[PDB]
């Protein structure tokens, strides 16, 4: 098959040593930085027919944290690629002890749809730079971006060594059943078992960043004005599909009318009386996820926003009030520009809250009490944290990012990428010379 | 169901919060260094009893090493577990930036039975360390170990926290069927597949450490005296039962004949004439793998050893020469006293024959030429590498054990124990204050375009 084909070049080239000088792979990533720079109009283009995106947010939401990630490990590369010496002991002291790092093989890479280009190519990069191989199937429904892709990645990279698979569903399950020596995915819970069952087919290993409902408590006696522009950001923007989104707030009954309130104020600000009218703002990416996130307004009741638009996929932002946590909108992952406020009426309860639902992918906590925060963090457990901000946690080189339970396992970005990709191999070299204190342990045993 | 209601158990325990903090943690690990010291005898006659070891291979080829796992822990513990502050950029100089580590929940240790103590306990020391409630499963095969371990345990550690799993596959694959947070596996790479899919059901992280044929090359131009006695030592402990035995030997047909006798001088003074009389040679655990091991001798050339005792099961030392690679003794992972040499003509070939195999939990190579050793380590993968020794490298607190590939996925010993059980979550945390330089990221966007 195509398929197969494709693997099978892609790892015959693997094997013939061809990416295991680090110029070999600086070059792939150089190539890479020149292809964002004379495609850039063209990559604005797709974004912008698959999530309505535009010219600044395609770039400053997106595609510069891939080339942020490409120079970063152009920089490092050496120093990570290095063997790395590791402690010794009194017993120890004339030998050689270090982690040798190595490339895995042939990686394949899945994409989703909501971040098409960072959440295919980012996570390439770090595959490239430890010296894979790297198999890429783009998310069909985000169909703009996979047929670019698909076009341009092997005009810029080595054809062999780094495939674009095109196609859909059957497309990507008969992928699955070719050996790879590691898989990322991003997408679902759900079918990150799906993923996970075809990897252990091969005792392949995976990183999996997967979902949840990303927590977002706001403490009692916080500047609003501050937190809700910040959450009102990060929910709405990509018009709300984004893996940390701000899922829902969780907030004592006090507060509640402010939190609408400042909301309400900073989604004018950002998109005007009319949000289908302004260019910063997007559209779902399919009839099915319109359709669905449409159905989570019914039966609530609407603070703001509400409607939708069918035919483009347009839904305004909405705010719901004074909801039931196991009405629908609470009971999967939004992904889409409809904010829920549950009330609860102390720090104990939100935990429990938090705790007693799948560990989500970020948790949120707006507060001006640094102890509040301190215990919520010690008390639940999610992927990541942001405190007084959304978004952010996860663009940093410095911070990996990942899941925990049914919002995945593993991580990735920066060095992280780089360990993630490799096989760390604890190498111990000593002296092929008669030692006296190595004698003890031969039998015969002494009595 | 009594599996069911130890989950049940743990699973309450741990969200009590008592593993929390870490004076519990180390009491619960001080607890298990008390047990090794108050149960020494039973252990060392559990372990003669499965095994055919002796008080002294007991400790000094496995009990010793979990001891001094908990004590290394227990020291390191507050630093490993403190949160860990990491780089800032300019925008995030005003912010707080770090890496916080928090427990997974309940970890499954399921043990194999070659070191039936070590493999259980050890893994269990990191699992605690981490905050984690931990619920074991030993195998039967060692059954002395898994029937003392289950008495044990529970009068040293906490009852509820970490329970004990008594019976065979049936009972693993009920257990399986349960929520935990981790499970890390020693066994075989079939079986590694079963775990890893019983674990997707639940997106459960696994830690697997699988099988292989460990490949010890041996350099023509090297000291073969210091070589074999270290290769013998490391393939005859245990009577060839171990997970990072040298399983063969590629060698040149120029060297062959001197190997076959330095590790025949080494048998002699490690074992005696008649291996049989020597309170240090194991015993292969079971009849079915007495019976397998066998098999592998069958239409071989026998250069040393060769027969068994089905009564005793025990197996001489054996040494194969000349060995087909598509023979039996070369197709599967020997886990027994019986050595095949297999010629290769260069260290080229040598490679090109072990890359052309499964990744191998450990690699070997003995010789004194640097270049030999970094050419061998650039252009081959396994889970770890020994130049000029066996076994040891998987024994420092420094060098994380663990496979790739069929040999497995996932690490621990040492640091790496406490970050396998743990959830490393990344937290970014900023002063709730107007920040004017965060005004440029919100809508609307600029209307004209500038130069990135
Ligand atoms: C799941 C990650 C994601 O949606 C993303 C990628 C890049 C920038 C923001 C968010
Ligand atoms: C698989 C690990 C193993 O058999 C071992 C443990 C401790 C010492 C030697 C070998
Ligand atoms: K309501
Ligand atoms: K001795
Ligand atoms: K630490
Ligand atoms: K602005």
């Amino acid at each position: 098959s195509k398929i197969s084909e494709a693997v099978k070049r892609a790892r015959a080239a693997f094997s013939s040593g061809r990416t295991r000088p680090l110029q070999f792979r600086i070059q792939q990533l150089e190539a890479l930085q020149r292809l964002i720079q004379e495609q850039e109009q063209e990559l604005v283009g797709a974004l912008a027919a698959d999530l309505h995106k535009n010219e600044w947010n395609a770039y400053y939401e997106e595609v510069v944290y891939v080339l942020e990630e490409i120079e970063y490990m152009i920089q490092k590369l050496p120093e990570w690629a290095a063997d790395e010496p590791v402690e010794k002991t009194p017993q120890t002291q004339q030998d050689e002890l270090y982690i040798h790092s190595e490339p895995l093989g042939v990686v394949l890479v899945i994409g989703t749809w909501n971040y098409p280009f960072n959440l295919t190519i980012q996570p390439m990069v770090g595959a490239i730079a430890a010296g894979n191989a790297v198999v890429l199937k783009p998310s069909e429904l985000s169909e703009n971006m996979a047929s670019l892709l698909a076009t341009i990645i092997p005009q810029y990279l080595d054809k062999d060594l780094y495939p674009v698979i095109n196609g859909g569903v059957p497309e990507t399950t008969e992928l699955l059943k070719e050996r790879f020596d590691h898989i990322l995915y991003t997408g679902s819970t759900g079918v990150g078992k799906i993923i996970m069952t075809a990897a252990a087919k091969h005792l392949t290993p995976v990183t999996l960043e997967l979902g949840g409902k990303s927590p977002c408590y706001v403490d009692k006696n916080c500047d609003l004005d501050v937190a809700c522009r910040r959450i009102a950001w990060g929910k709405f923007m990509n018009s709300g599909q984004t893996c940390v989104a701000p899922d829902y707030i969780l907030c004592d009954p006090s507060i509640q009318n402010q939190i609408v309130e400042k909301l309400k104020k900073s989604l004018k600000e950002f998109y005007g009386e009319d949000a289908k009218k302004s260019r910063d703002y997007g559209r779902i990416i399919s009839a099915r996820h319109f359709q669905r996130v449409m159905g989570l307004i019914e039966g609530q009741k609407v603070a703001y926003g509400g409607t939708g638009d069918a035919a483009t996929r347009y839904i305004a932002p909405t705010i719901l009030t004074d909801v039931d946590p196991q009405s629908p909108v609470m009971q999967e992952e939004i992904f889409g520009p409809v904010l829920p406020i549950v009330c609860v009426r102390s720090l104990e309860e939100a935990i429990q809250f938090i705790n007693q639902r799948e560990k989500p992918l970020a948790l949120y906590m707006f507060s001006s009490n640094d102890k509040v925060i301190k215990k919520m963090i010690a008390e639940t457990s999610s992927g990541g944290v942001a405190a007084n901000d959304v978004i952010v946690h996860i663009t940093l080189h410095s911070l990996p990012f990942g899941g925990v339970g049914n919002s995945g396992m593993g991580s990735y970005h920066g060095k992280k990428s780089f360990e993630t990709f490799s096989h760390r191999r604890s190498c111990l070299v000593r002296p092929l010379m008669n030692d006296e204190g190595l004698k003890v342990r031969y039998p015969p045993s002494p009595a």
